[PDB]
């Protein structure tokens, strides 16, 4: 059960670079120069056999004596640090005195735990192929430092720590939209299951509750994914359910032949749904019901209901065992016509 956190999705406690222009800063998820210029170029290194590889995540800097990027990792339980290292393909390397990096170092708590000295005794040039390194982290480590040594000049020393991440072994994962998009071990998506039956609050009964799509767009033949507001940002979902709330509407699952321990989903209104400004909620509440018994209700934490501009909230409820039947109940706001709900990434943990 491996958990990862990219360094570019964190905050450094300190960061230095070897560019004279101190208004420029260390670039997250981009090369140093192109990033500071506002260009959209991504991090690119050389894998085996002069093969160019592009990366979404990483850190981009200019080496100094040394350039140092430090992260505070006190009591976070990390075990491994892993990254590609090398000079970016975008580096200004027409001059031989450009893109010449002496050394790359990983330091943990004042101790150098990795040095590129062994693999690269002549350091890195513009054409040197990337090194993928895995650096062990001691039990109670506090501070990790990425260090790049420029040598005689900093020119073209566009050092990238491509795909840089910190790794640990956790018991249970922490639920995020990306985790539900990537998958979870033992998590079965409801949209990959058959319900006993389902009802909705739309008059057109030729329409049906939708799998991996919002209700109306799904019923019209659109293949667009579910999209929700998560902490102010619009976030797509690969899996989920699209339905219309009623008095309530319901979707029924038979779990009498299984050992389901958990129901997990984000719940909100799809970004493509019709809405109107109102003091009143679009959806009054959403309930999870285990054998006629309500085990979760959204009004326990959202008593006013949910509007279009409400951030999708996370439902993560324990399922009592020997549960035969699970019911998902969607309740109309009653004052508007907007009744369309989506369950983003909806899944059962079978354990
Ligand atoms: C007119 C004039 O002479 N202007 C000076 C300018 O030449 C000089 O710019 C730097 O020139 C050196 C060679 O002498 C290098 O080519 C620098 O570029 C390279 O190195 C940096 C990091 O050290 C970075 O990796 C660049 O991408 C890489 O191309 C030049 O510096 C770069 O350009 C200038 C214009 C600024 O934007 C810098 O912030 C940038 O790093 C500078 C520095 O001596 O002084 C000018 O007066
Ligand atoms: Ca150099
Ligand atoms: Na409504």
């Amino acid at each position: 059960h491996m958990a990862s956190t990219y360094l570019s999705d964190m905050d450094w406690s300190s960061a230095t670079h070897g560019d004279i222009d101190k208004t420029k800063t260390v670039q997250k998820d981009a090369p140093f120069t192109t990033g500071n210029k506002g260009e959209h170029t991504k991090i690119s290194l050389l894998t085996s056999d002069d093969k160019v590889k592009y990366f979404d995540k990483g850190i981009g800097t200019v080496a100094d004596s040394p350039s140092v990027i430090s992260y505070d990792i006190s009591g976070q339980g990390f075990e491994k640090f892993e990254t590609y290292i090398g000079i970016d393909q975008s580096a200004n390397s027409s001059r031989s005195d450009h893109a010449v990096v002496d050394r790359i170092e990983i330091e943990i708590d004042g101790k150098v735990v990795y040095s590129s000295s062994v693999t690269n005794p002549e350091g890195f040039r513009y054409n040197t192929q990337a090194q993928f390194i895995s650096v062990t982290i001691p039990q109670n480590a506090k501070k990790i430092s990425l260090k790049s040594f420029a040598g005689e000049h900093t020119w073209g020393d566009e050092v990238v720590f491509a795909d840089a991440k910190l790794i640990k072994t956790v018991s249970t994962q922490t639920i995020t939209p990306d985790l539900l998009n990537k998958g979870i071990n033992g998590g079965v998506y409801l949209s990959d299951l058959e319900w006993v039956d389902a009802t909705h609050g739309d008059d057109d009964k030729s329409k049906t509750v939708q799998k991996d799509k919002p209700f109306t767009p799904g019923n019209n033949g659109s293949n667009n994914k579910i999209k929700l507001l998560i902490d102010g940002k619009e976030v797509e979902f690969n899996k989920g359910l699209g339905t219309v709330a009623s008095n309530p509407s319901s979707i029924k699952y038979d779990v009498s032949g299984a050992n389901v321990t958990r129901f997990i989903s984000y719940v909100g209104i799809d970004r493509s749904a019709n809405h109107l400004n109102s003091d009143y909620a679009d959806i009054q509440k959403f309930e999870v019901v285990a054998d006629g018994k309500v085990i979760y209700s959204s009004d326990s934490k959202y008593p006013k209901g949910i509007k279009y501009d409400t951030s999708a909230f996370l439902v993560d409820v324990e399922i009592p065992k020997d549960t035969q039947t699970i019911e998902l109940k969607s309740y109309s706001g009653k004052h508007t016509w907007a009744d369309e709900l989506v369950l983003g990434g909806a899944l059962f943990m079978a354990n």
